[PDB]
């Protein structure tokens, strides 16, 4: 049960408060990864944990913070490669 997933956000998601936010929902659900701002106004997110734990996140990345507006979340899963230590944002 523990996981990799990916996933790409699109919309109104930079310059919005986005990637603090991916990053408080992680930190509650015990998630390690990252999420980065892409050069062509989308945000990346690598998230490793329990899959329960990236699938309630991935809910959260659908919506974002209020100032956001996500048009589209492309997303997928494979194995856990146990990578990260923490969450952070760059
Ligand atoms: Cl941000
Ligand atoms: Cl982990
Ligand atoms: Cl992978
Ligand atoms: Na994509």
């Amino acid at each position: 049960m523990l996981k990799r997933m990916y996933a790409r956000v699109y919309g109104l998601v930079q310059g919005v408060g986005f990637r603090k936010f991916v990053q408080i929902h992680a930190i509650r659900l015990g998630i390690k990864g990252y999420a980065k701002n892409l050069p062509d106004g989308s945000v990346e997110v690598v998230a490793e944990g329990y899959e329960e734990a990236l699938s309630k996140l991935l809910e959260r990345i659908k919506q974002g913070p209020p100032a956001a507006e996500v048009e589209k979340v492309d997303y997928s899963f494979s194995e856990y490669k146990g990578e990260f230590e923490d969450f952070e944002t760059y």
